[PDB]
């Protein structure tokens, strides 16, 4: 079967896989990478590599992206060996400080170098963090572009949008987790289930390959119109810089219980080609699983903007 490998790099990424890890999610493969030596003791990954100890002596980048970019160059064949066999890999961080910034494009071309299909999975910083943060970290996100097949960015100021005066910062953090979370869950699912029109990893790669912004999401539900409902969910992130509009390409998996209609496929379908805006190159896949009773799942992959 394909292998699935996701690496954090810096304090934000190390934090989002210590939280994946606590969810459980297992076919997975979990890597943290880092400068900062206090952060990384404390990670839940079965691999982990500390970057820059010379430059750093142990240390973060002190948000200097230059270093960051130079412990991550400086262990190139750590790197290497850490990813070698990888067919996936998603590369996640938090743009703007300086290890994530700057080490994460070069952990991405390592990847995609070696053959993976490399995704990288980003955040921008809040703007109560400043101007600077800002402008550092769209240079980290242009650089990122450069270097993976495809990318997600989520904007830290989209949690603002869906806490109230009281939500937890730490409960908000693992809504944005969400999105590489489902993400992973989604491609592994499709990899892992046969199914009666069946996709694999040949499809992903067709959607995903050299393809710039994507978004990945999975929608659930159940009862009457229950299919538009859940390919509406799919689709409509509140978190993602890169809405569905103008898709040019898209994975599409539905999967229910015997009682999935050809009708309800097709209305699924067509919630998605509308949002789209586009003459989009589909690929439909369908899953039956009788555990299922009344709730069905629509995980959709989309690029090519
Ligand atoms: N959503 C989220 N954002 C984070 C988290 N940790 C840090 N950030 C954000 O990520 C950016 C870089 O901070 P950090 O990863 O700690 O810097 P680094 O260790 O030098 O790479 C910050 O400016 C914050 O916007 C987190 O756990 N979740
Ligand atoms: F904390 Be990051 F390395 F600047
Ligand atoms: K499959
Ligand atoms: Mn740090």
């Amino acid at each position: 079967m394909a292998t699935l490998k996701v690496i954090g790099v810096g304090g934000g990424g190390n934090n989002a896989v210590n939280r994946m890890i606590d969810h459980g999610m297992n076919n997975v493969e979990f890597i943290a990478i880092n400068t900062d030596g206090q952060a990384l003791n404390l990670s839940k990954a079965e691999s982990k590599i500390q970057i820059g100890e010379k430059l750093t002596r142990g240390l973060g980048a002190g948000a200097n992206p230059e270093i960051g970019k130079k412990a991550a160059e400086e262990s190139r064949e750590q790197i290497e060996d850490a990813i070698q066999g990888a067919d996936m890999v998603f590369v996640t961080s938090g743009m703007g400080g300086g290890t994530g910034t700057g080490a994460a494009p070069v952990v991405a071309k390592i990847a995609k170098e070696m053959g993976a299909l490399t995704v990288g999975v980003v955040t921008r910083p809040f703007s109560f963090e400043g101007r600077k943060r800002q402008t550092q970290a769209a240079a980290g996100v242009e650089a990122m572009k450069a270097a993976v097949d495809t990318l997600i960015v989520i904007p830290n100021d989209r949690l603002l949008d869906i806490v109230d005066k009281s939500t937890p910062m730490m409960e908000a953090f693992k809504e944005a987790d969400n999105v590489l979370r489902q993400g992973v869950q989604g491609i592994s699912d499709l990899i892992a289930v046969s199914g009666e029109v069946n996709l694999d990893f040949a499809d992903v790669k067709t959607i995903m390959s050299n393809q710039g912004s994507a978004l990945m999401g999975i929608g659930v539900s159940s009862g009457e119109n229950r299919a538009v409902e859940a390919a509406k969910k799919a689709i409509s992130s509140p978190l993602l810089e890169t809405s569905i509009v103008g898709a040019q390409g898209v994975l599409m998996n539905i999967t229910g219980g015997e009682s999935l209609s050809l009708f309800e496929a097709q209305e699924a379908a067509d919630i998605v080609q509308d949002a789209a805006d586009e003459d989009v190159n589909m690929i439909f896949g369908t899953v039956i699983n009788p555990e299922l009773q009344d709730e069905i799942v629509v995980t959709v992959i989309a690029t090519g903007f």
